[PDB]
């Protein structure tokens, strides 16, 4: 129901503050460390580079979060590893390179086998945020591999998609057709043909239809992704706290048995704004 709303947010650059700090808030049950933004046929070993944080450039190696991602796992949030993005290179390549990321990212950042990016770690999660990737092919295979090793090694992580909120999603409808993702974190904004407009939620409550009906299992797999501030959706999208809570949440079909909460995009706009804030003062 809305009392049980888990909230998500995308955590990356210099501006949204230590992670360490972001998790303190206690405001978060899920943080995205975004993005794995560059990857594609004839890079093996993808690098991890956040803007004004970590990186060959910034001259801090990202495994200097190694503790923090420790601190924020043992206060009970989950930290995934996001994929894409909204700017980069990125490519599944093929069928052979989707196995070989997969392996990639199980063996650096999902079981603390090797030293990676982050340093010995063992994530939460993988998240597909396939916004503008070179093309749609192989995601889906890319899924595949990745819940194959899950079987293999008996393991814990979960698999996450942001589609945009128009239904079918461009990149990721072949992916999601698969039922193999644990979580689905629609992008409602940036499009108006399926976001929220002052004193209009049928666009968004059909949308959220459209999603129930064509994502199986039939479990609370379902999250609204959106913007925090009005400046992080030049496209529209932005839902005031009191909007959501009151005008949005109690009118969407099948709530109960579906919505498992909302994803905010990003950590420096909340900070800005205070979102999350009120949005935990009124559940």
């Amino acid at each position: 129901d809305i009392s049980s709303t888990e909230i998500a947010v995308y955590w990356g650059q210099r501006e949204d503050g230590l992670l360490r700090d972001t998790c303190k808030t206690n405001n978060y049950k899920i943080v995205f460390i975004s993005f794995l933004d560059k990857f594609g046929c004839e890079i093996r070993k993808p690098e991890l580079e956040l803007e004004g944080v970590c990186g060959p450039s910034v001259g801090n190696p990202c495994s200097f979060l190694e503790s923090q991602i420790k601190e924020c796992q043992r206060m009970g949030v989950k930290v995934f590893l996001a994929l894409g993005g909204p700017k980069g290179t990125y490519s599944a390549c093929s069928a052979d390179y989707a196995k070989d990321l997969a392996e990639y990212l199980h063996t650096y950042f999902l079981s603390e086998r090797r030293e990676g990016p982050l340093g010995k770690v063992a994530l939460d999660g993988i998240h597909f945020d396939i916004q503008k990737p070179v093309d749609e092919l192989n995601w889906d295979n890319l899924l595949e591999e990745l819940y194959q090793i899950k079987d293999v090694y008996q393991s814990t992580f979960l698999l996450s998609a942001a589609p945009g909120c128009l239904s079918p999603d461009e990149y990721l409808d072949n992916a999601i057709q698969t039922r193999h993702f644990d979580y689905i974190f629609v992008r409602f904004y940036n499009d108006r043909s399926c976001q929220y407009s002052t004193g209009n939620i049928q666009r968004i409550r059909n949308a959220w239809l459209s999603w129930t009906k064509s994502v199986y299992p039939r479990d609370k797999n379902l999250f609204l992704e959106l913007p925090a501030s009005q400046a992080t959706a030049p496209g529209g999208g932005y839902i005031p706290p009191s909007a959501l809570i009151g005008q949005v949440l109690p009118y969407l079909p099948d709530l109960q048995t579906r919505y498992a909460g909302i994803a905010l995009w990003n950590r420096q706009a909340d900070k800005e704004t205070g979102y999350s804030t009120n949005i935990i003062r009124y559940l």
